[PDB]
């Protein structure tokens, strides 16, 4: 996985930035963002999400199915937020707009 190949328009910048925020919330250290994870950072940034609801978001991003999100799905989430390709009601654009990151 090459994050400049694949992600041409992030800058350097952004994506450490983004990788700081991986990192920050990827609680346990083992290299994904899980489900209870992604919970406590979307309370964290203002946007309390339903069970299903981050089940919902999980799913429209996880493209290996193991229910948890890798740093490179997790890039996704904002290359589709930056790409105008989330809905208005996703908690996903929730997520990519109270991050503050940009
Ligand atoms: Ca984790
Ligand atoms: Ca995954
Ligand atoms: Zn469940």
């Amino acid at each position: 996985f090459n994050p400049y190949t694949e992600f041409p328009e992030f800058s350097r910048r952004l994506l450490k930035d983004l990788e700081k925020m991986f990192k920050t919330y990827d609680a346990g250290r083992d290299g994904f963002i899980d489900l209870m994870e992604l919970k406590l950072m979307m309370e964290k940034l203002g946007a309390p999400q339903t069970h299903l609801g981050l089940k919902s978001m999980i799913k429209e991003v996880d493209e290996d199915f193991d229910g948890k999100l890798s740093f490179r799905e997790f890039l996704l989430i904002f290359h589709k937020a930056a790409a105008g390709e989330l809905q208005e009601d996703s908690g996903l654009l929730a997520l990519a707009k109270f991050s503050e990151i940009d």
